[PDB]
RNA sequence: UUUUUU
């Protein structure tokens, strides 16, 4: 899926500033050059319309180096003269990329004039007054609905003589109102063509003289979590080390006691075990519960797996950032075999073999031959717990033997020895350790993603989205360990890695208060932390709108959260919170899902409209907005939001 | 292009129905089949997955007919073989379109058991019980977000014994949750297939003895609204002649007398000449204030340019269809040379020539060479008049006379005699004769779409999208009348015709309400004659929603009434009618854009939240839901809303 | 941000 440039914007070399638009492919050299990612028509202009198969925005001219966002183009090449053009620069944390001025492209000259009148251009070619507020923010003079700036992302802002101020990359919203932009800066793309091309961190960082935080990036298997910690202690250090998975945690005070000589303490809600040495191990999770960082126990902190987007160690790191210097540290170790912007790469241990239409057993519109999985132990993911469950049926049914897996099940359903074939979710890797003869991918994930809906709040809603860079690396990583492996997949297709849902935010929220006694306050200071960290991956900046509504939910029914806690489903918190006004409310909920069994027993005395909060998913039962917490988060709703276009 | 084949669902042979997809084509594979209209692969299966470049939906073989629905597939061609595919059968009225199965395709078997428990068939292979309720209806044991029955169109509904009982087309949903399901009965497909695969309307219908609704379909430029009427005449009859265009009416007074040595009656807003001649002319909304229908005085009613469908057309012909035969009418003739179900074929009076982009005036990401209007008649379609006053003052400051023309202005501005560029919107696309050497077309145009968005009710939207086929034919047809002519386009394509937006049966009560003193109960009577009238556009039948909707809006203010009729704007009635509820409540407007203009002189003493009672445009205002009003719509969005998925 | 009753 190659960019592809599809159109032009013409802009006026004198006086007032005027566009016009020139279309130059019509989805003809689209969506096929789109594959091709050879180029045959000639580059004119400096501001660009490029295109995806799914997706269309627009790409800026400077020094020489066709520039556009991040959230948009990914890490996909350019189209061009010598087929597909690999990216120049690469800047996740700026939300900004860039390839190399193809022929006859001309650029903009960066804003000497230091202006605050400035002017954004769209892909309709509009000239729209923008004033400038900020380094990266301007105000508009028209407000708009956000959908008329959609595609516009990557799209210049110009000063009034012309010259370019920055790219536009994100509307400022009131209630979907667009009030104000925000954009990337030309001294960031300055600076991100003087940065170091390649900044090496394969290697344990010295213990600073001062507090630091500090990178950490190294393959899969390269003693991060083993020997760094190994040489730290042996240097007479206090190490802590956080992991996202139990199964993992575990594991290592028996490893750390054979290759390395030490018992150390592992932490866990399963088994906590203190044998007074430096190193300890625990869970985000574990970590959390603890209450965090504690008077001068560790020097040390190391936070393996950073780069995992789950609520629990995007909120267990921001704790660490935010506390690990008055804890008196000296070292915060952010530890990673898979950066923000990685992409996915050949394996010299793993032939990677795309499934055909040919097999025995259906497989997400493909096959699997029956020869490839009988005998062997195999990993095959799917993306759903009711696909697992009918794929190892079908799979017994053949004599094959076969278990599923994923979260509510046991490991020990899993045998750590013999033929077998793992049916499992990305349940797998937080609570299982081994490797695999082959794994066969389905390459989706299943994803939740936040709608400011204002019918009458927000709708969290589940979707089955392709991979990402993250997703087909970790799971293609169970094979291949030591050893031949084989990696059999359904679609070649890759998504962008680096980038999480505003929904995670809201979930980091639910959790402080379901889990942890964090007050929203304080569970803001800690992602604070976290998103003003640079390496780590990146959410829009939604804390104050999230605290705002967690602040609101009072006096919650305790037996309700304990219920809703138990059954281990999402969003706990704003699930139990939505059972308390029901049930003081004397309504029913939005619907007798198993969401909502909490309030089961009282089925029979709950009758009315559902005075509702926000949309968790289905409702079926009539609606009523008159609560005040409905009218409270209603408020709540008028907040600045930024989000992308 | 055409529909390809991209998969297909697999039905079990035995036991219980189960359903597993294959994938045979990925996207690449998709497009280029899509434009060769060729396909190779093998077909198998009674049940395929198809897609456009759009969408994508199911088809399902029955009786040796490949079969799908109206609203995804249009009239396309399916890519074979050979080539393309034409359609066999295409049958608007009853959403269902048919192409011989190709080789290797099987049929379902028909449902003779007249069981009532039922089970669909989902894109993605799930079979969902379902017991049949009526002949066309079903009910889901458990309801679903419509968002799952998605590209689910043309989907088998089967019995229990594993034969086909119809084809999907809708969800019957409220609130977003659909609780039944719309198909196409097979005895539908039998009934279309027992009737012939080509027909003729080309030949002015025969007067009957008794009563009778007859179509009459003929090129652009033929005589249908002439020559017709003229030779009814001629025979003895008395002719009611009713066209959407006021300048097309206009004209037919002048050119009568010296073509056909009629001068016919004419009745319009601004002129209502009567001459006794047993030929009137008039437009829809003229016949909508007359009040209809007067007993005894005409034998033919000819319903001209039937395929338009604003709301003053929808209304007018709804009229005459439930009034005409008690008038003592022997004919209604329902004419246009774009019936539902038609594609663009070449006109043999004009020749067609794809802009490019080079020329001198940019056009819609295309180019104008000034040599291709500098001399002659023509006729330039912009879809905003906006764009109309930018390009005639663009071509004005080229040595061009050119006049932009759209409703408001008077028919005047445009010479009649002599060399000129007309720039129009579509108030010149139906009906109008102005000697035009070549018709320029920008393929696209604006139109409103109702969103059901419960924030808090429903929501109506102006987009622009690309045209229609009766748009692409009537804008066109504009050209090469009585000679050759020249038509110049920005882009090939058309989106199926026949169809109208549900937002239009709104329209039609608003304007019953404000313009034609219609209850919405006298204006369901009409609305409902129209959509019981087979061979006319089709929309979703909220007959009964929207009816509910304007019985509840009650005490409007007449004097803001007053001013958004004059104004001529959309919506007058549900404008003003907001604007009442604004003033009583001394609240501002959703916003200060012109369309709240009738407010503007109020604006120093208006504060507060704006009690929102639906979405008409962006909201910029603070809002408040609570008004009884804004409850009483509320209330009416849980009636069943069948949408198509 | 396209028609028609003003
Ligand atoms: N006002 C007019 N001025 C000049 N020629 C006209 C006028 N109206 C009709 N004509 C001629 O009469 C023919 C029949 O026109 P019309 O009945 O409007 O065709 P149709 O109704 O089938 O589109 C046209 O081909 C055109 O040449
Ligand atoms: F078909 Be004609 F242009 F009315
Ligand atoms: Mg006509
Ligand atoms: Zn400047
Ligand atoms: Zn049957």
């Amino acid at each position: 899926g190659s960019v592809v440039i599809v159109g032009r914007i013409i802009l006026s070399g004198s006086g007032s500033i005027t566009a016009y638009s020139q279309q130059t492919r019509g989805l003809l050299g689209c969506i096929i050059t789109s594959l091709t990612g050879r180029d045959k028509n000639q580059v004119e202009g400096e501001v660009q319309v490029v295109s995806t198969a799914t997706q269309s925005f627009l790409a800026t001219c400077v020094n020489g180096v066709c520039w556009t966002v991040y959230h948009g183009a990914g890490s996909k090449t350019l189209a061009g003269p010598k087929g597909p053009i690999t990216q120049m620069y690469t800047n996740v944390d700026q939300d900004l990329v860039g390839w190399q001025a193809p022929p006859g492209a001309r650029s903009l000259t960066p804003c000497t004039c230091g202006s605050s009148d400035l002017y954004l251009v769209t892909r309709h070619a509009d000239v729209i007054p923008v004033r400038r507020r900020g380094d990266s923010r301007g105000s508009l003079l028209s407000p708009r609905p956000v959908s008329y700036l959609k595609g516009s992302s990557g799209g210049p802002l110009l000063c009034p003589s012309g010259h370019a101020v920055g790219i536009f990359r994100a509307a400022v919203c009131t209630r979907g109102v667009a009030k104000a932009v925000d954009f990337v800066p030309v001294e960031s793309m300055e600076t991100t063509m003087r940065s170091p091309v390649f900044t090496d961190n394969s290697s344990p960082p010295a213990v600073p003289q001062s507090f630091q935080v500090a990178h950490l990036h190294a393959p899969t298997g390269s003693g991060k979590s083993t020997k760094v910690p190994a040489a730290y202690a042996a240097q007479g250090y206090k190490v802590l080390v956080l992991n996202p998975s139990v199964a993992a945690t575990l594991g290592f005070g028996a490893y750390m006691s054979k290759a390395h000589g030490i018992d150390p303490n592992i932490r866990t809600g399963v088994r906590t075990i203190t044998t007074g040495a430096p190193v300890t191990y625990s869970t985000y999770g574990k970590f959390l519960a603890d209450g965090g960082c504690s008077g001068g126990a560790y020097d040390i902190i190391i936070c393996d797996e950073c780069h995992s987007t789950d609520s629990t160690t995007i909120l267990g790191i921001g704790t660490v950032l935010d506390q690990a210097e008055t804890a008196g540290a000296r070292l915060v170790v952010l530890a990673t075999a898979t950066p923000p912007g990685s992409v996915t790469v050949p394996h010299p241990n793993i032939e990677e073999v795309a499934l055909s239409n040919t097999g025995e057993i259906p497989f997400y519109g493909k096959a699997i031959p029956i020869e490839a999985i009988r005998g062997g132990r195999h990993l095959i993911f799917c993306h759903s717990k009711k696909k697992c469950d009918e794929l190892a049926a079908k799979l017994s049914g053949l004599g094959i033997n076969a278990v599923a897996y994923y979260r509510g099940l046991d490991v020990s359903v899993i045998p750590t020895i013999g033929d077998v074939v793992v049916v499992a979710t990305d349940a797998l890797m937080t609570g299982y350790t081994g490797d695999f003869d082959s794994v066969i991918d389905c390459n989706t994930c299943v994803t939740q993603t936040v709608d400011f809906s204002l019918d009458p709040t927000f709708t969290i809603e589940t979707t089955t989205v392709p991979q990402d860079a993250v997703s087909r690396s970790q799971r293609r990583g169970r094979t291949g360990r030591g050893r031949r492996g084989i990696y059999r997949f359904v679609t070649p297709g890759e998504r962008p890695s680096g980038m999480f849902d505003s929904s995670v935010l809201c979930e980091c929220y639910d959790a402080g208060c379901a889990w942890y006694e964090l007050t929203p306050a304080e569970t803001s200071v800690r992602l604070r932390a976290y998103l003003n960290t640079p390496g780590l991956p990146v959410c829009q900046d939604h804390l104050e709108f999230w605290e705002s509504v967690f602040t609101g939910l009072t006096h919650i029914d305790a037996h309700f959260l304990s219920q809703t806690k138990q059954a281990g489903d999402n969003f706990p918190y704003l699930v139990a919170y939505q059972a308390t006004v029901c049930a003081r409310a004397q309504a029913p909920p939005p619907s007798w899902d198993q969401m909502w069994k909490c309030l089961i027993r009282l089925k029979p005395t709950l009758h009315g409209p559902t005075p509702l909060l926000y949309r968790l998913g289905a409702v079926q039962n009539e609606v009523t907005l008159t609560h005040p917490i409905t009218k409270y988060i209603m408020a709540c709703m008028s907040a600045d939001l930024e989000v992308v276009t």
